[PDB]
Order: C-alpha cells, then structure tokens, then sequence
C-alpha cells in the first residue's frame, strides 16, 4: 500500500489475556508463564478514517492468520432488531491490510492513559468488551457504563 501497522496483545484492564477460541472467536482469561505465549497477536493498522485529536481509526488483524475483527450486525447473547457483533472475518492476504479499510473493520483507538478503549467507527457506543469472568467470548458491548469491560493495555510486540 503501503499502510503503517504495528504488532501487540492486548490485556483488559483486569489483567485478562486474548486467546484464539475456535476458528472465528476470541476469548479472554487470567494467563500463566509459557501459556502467555497462547495470547493472540494483533497487526493493527492506521486506517485513513475520521481522527479526532483522541479518536484515531484503526483495523485489528489476527497477525498470521489472516483474520480481521469486524463489526456487523446480527443477533446477541441476550445476557427483530438486530445488534452490532464483532466477527473475526477471514481476508484475502493479497488485499489486506489496506488503507482504505471497509467500515467494518474500523475502530477508533481512543487513549484514556493509560488505557484504550477500542469503539466500532460503524456503530458508536459498542466497544470491543470482556467480560470479567474468566474463559468468556469477547464481544461487541459496553453501551451502558460500568457494565463490560472496554478498557485495554497493549504490549507491543514488533513494527
């Protein structure tokens, strides 16, 4: 393209790490030692999408596995009408990342230090959210405040 990325994993706020569950789910639990290197590493992108002086567009890929968080709608947990959900969608390597990124796939970063909170560009309100049992889905949530969790730190990991 060429489009600027970096490489982290990212924790919730209650220390909380991502892991692959299945194919098209992550999940988030407390991890340990050599199990750590369970923890997904995400390629993460600077689209070029709506930034405000704290709101910077991003798209999340799974690095390696070529599969992006996306947001769409459908239908949710419950715990007519449809609902933002976020997917880990599988692309084609030959076009992603890309600059101009498909409004699904992007997140504005917002930076409350030292935390981030991840809101889908296409549905505001919904967060990338964990809940605070341990082994849970992550999940497209946080419209009601103090509810999920939609706070991270990210560890980088390469460039």
């Amino acid at each position: 393209a060429p489009v600027r990325s970096l490489n982290c994993t990212l924790r919730d706020s209650q220390q909380k790490s991502l892991v692959m569950s299945g194919p098209y789910e992550l999940k988030a639990l407390h991890l340990q030692g050599q199990d750590m290197e369970q923890q997904v590493v995400f390629s993460m992108s600077f689209v070029q999408g709506e930034e405000s002086n704290d709101k910077i567009p991003v798209a999340l890929g799974l690095k390696e596995k070529n599969l992006y968080l996306s947001c769409v709608l459908g239908y949710i947990d419950t715990n007519d009408e449809l609902y933002p959900t976020l997917q880990l969608e599988s692309v084609d390597p030959k076009n992603y990342p890309k600059k101009k990124m498909e409004k699904r796939f992007v997140f504005n970063k917002i930076e409350i230090n030292n935390k981030l909170e991840f809101e889908s560009a296409q549905f505001p309100n919904w967060y990338i959210s964990t809940s605070q049992a341990e082994n849970m889905p992550v999940f497209l949530g946080g419209t009601k405040g103090g509810q999920d969790i939609t706070d991270f730190t990210m560890q980088f990991v390469s460039s």
